């Protein structure tokens, strides 16, 4: 039931910017459905988010 | 062909530290094999680490 | 006009937990009065948080 | 005797990227010497580094 698929461009919606393709995932009892993107313009520099911290983009 | 799985008790070989369990899973060019592992000191905080960083522990 | 100061025992408020050491401090247009906390479990690993985020404890 | 000042323009020497603005400090035992660093491409996003991995740009 995964919201996105590796290689799915996103952003972080608001706050502190991120912005690049999902490159994995994890799951934590706060994150229960989190993601690993790996930023478009700093290539090899991945963050982790919750889900609902993501949006998927063109 | 994944050396740790989920559930998985890890340390952080050398420098900054880090210890707990297993918690997800990433690949960059950069790291090919990559973990999210959550602190077992630190409920909820999630770090990301190559495989070469990790050590599996009782 | 500085909250902590440098060797203060912090911990995070809520959601994923930190505590340790105040050991710098950082300022953005987001975070205009941020610090840097040493894990005092997992020792050099630093993460950097809002003022908000943080409370000082004995 | 610090090596950067807020406001240098910084990058990630190796591995994962990094680059934009000198926005803090730290200091520890493993990091005698450490930069809080804003992208310039993801506004509000930090990260901090040891003065090893950095150098000055333009
Ligand atoms: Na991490
Ligand atoms: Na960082």
């Amino acid at each position: 039931n995964a919201t996105f698929g590796m290689g799915d461009r996103v952003r972080k919606k608001s706050g502190a910017a991120w912005q690049g393709q999902i490159v994995g995932w994890y799951c934590t009892n706060l994150t229960p459905e989190g993601y690993a993107v790996e930023s478009e313009a700093h290539p090899g520099s991945v963050h982790i988010y919750p889900v609902a911290a993501l949006e998927r983009i063109n």
